């Protein structure tokens, strides 16, 4: 489990590293799972031995440009049909509607 | 050798990375050395294995 109060998952993720746990399944929001790649790039847990399926149906919103080289195997689903041309003309409506943010 | 018009050491270090290359003698000054630590990052190059 996740800390509560905090949102520094070092004390979590060490004893992952030293239990030798490569696979992992987050069910987190795509909030936080943001936030605990960027706590597992600080520590030496974006290898190309680990594994990391995650729960939430936003991983296609992640800006994944650190973790691009590394080698690491994230998986993860989508339910946003992001193929249709009909369905991607929505999308980009929708970033025209939310300029100031 | 470091490439000599870029910055991007990408591909020296994909090339150190497959040939199971764990210990290196960086000959850098410390702008560089900075450089290509974020360039090692990037990759997975940072581990427990390398020195």
């Amino acid at each position: 489990q996740l800390p509560a109060d905090t949102k520094d998952a070092k004390p979590l993720l060490k004893e992952m590293k030293r239990g030798k746990e490569f696979h992992v399944i987050f069910d987190c929001s795509h909030e936080m799972a943001a936030g605990i790649l960027k706590q597992a790039l600080a520590m030496g847990m974006m290898t190309e031995y680990y594994h990391y399926i995650f729960t939430t149906l936003d991983l296609f919103a992640l800006d994944v440009e650190p973790y691009r080289y590394s080698g690491v195997n994230m998986t993860g689903f989508r339910i946003l049909n992001t193929e249709n041309t009909q369905v991607s003309s929505i999308i980009e409506k929708w970033s025209m509607e939310r300029l100031q943010a």
